[PDB]
RNA sequence: CGCUUCAGCGUUCUUCGGAAUGUCGCGCAUUGGCA
């Protein structure tokens, strides 16, 4: 009961959400802006020539990088913009070290990586399996190399696959007596690492 | 000196197999993807 109490709080806030000097501020801006970037369709940013945004080019940057190198730094300067005026970027293990003696307070997270060896490093998980990037040749083809066949139809298969009812499942997936905050985390993480 | 009866009858009337098969079953260009 007593995580109900906090969600119903959650939902409350997110209800609000915004405050009056927050709300005056969104109606406050000056000038729309002559062009806008295609994917967030916003003006008011800094648009480049390609009209990709500030944010949304960052974005499609860090695509490549995040499958090819494991290492994710939260450097001052960097891709993708990240709270407390730092930036996201994907380097590789050496770049990773290298970007540690620049700043200080750098945070560095290893994906998939079960070492513990390594220090100042949190391991985060993240599913990143493409059969494309196994062949320089191919990772230049993309999807199209799955088309290629000697036979079969050639198709691209598309799966979209969710949980049932894991919401209410992690709700009711352990009995009342057996629910306590240890087996509560360990269902998350169970899942999370599948 | 010819005359008469008979003028066709009974019985098969189609049968047995194959009844479609093999090949192609959208392709390309644009969209996508990758650079």
């Amino acid at each position: 009961d007593l995580w109900q109490t906090v969600s119903r709080k959650l939902s409350d806030k997110k209800a609000h959400k915004y405050s009056l000097n927050e709300i005056k501020l969104f109606n406050s801006t000056i000038h729309a802006g002559t062009q806008e970037c295609k994917e967030c369709l916003r003006s008011d940013i800094d648009i480049s020539e390609d009209s990709l945004c500030k944010i949304c080019e960052g974005i499609i940057a860090i695509s490549n990088d995040l499958r090819d190198y494991s290492f994710f730094v939260v450097s001052p300067e960097g891709k993708v913009p990240l709270p407390r005026n730092r930036y996201l970027s994907v380097e590789n293990q050496d770049g990773a070290e290298r970007k540690i003696k620049m700043n200080k307070e750098t945070r560095i997270y290893s994906k998939n990586q079960p070492f513990v060896g390594k220090q100042l490093v949190t391991n985060l998980w993240m599913c990143d399996y493409d059969f494309s990037t196994l062949n320089p040749e191919t990772k230049k083809q993309g999807i199209a190399s799955y088309v290629n066949r000697e036979v079969g139809i050639p198709r691209l298969g598309v799966l979209r696959a969710d949980i049932d009812n894991l919401g209410t499942t992690f709700i009711k997936g352990i009995p009342e007596q057996y629910r306590s905050i240890s087996r509560t985390a360990t269902l998350s993480r169970q899942l999370s690492m599948f």
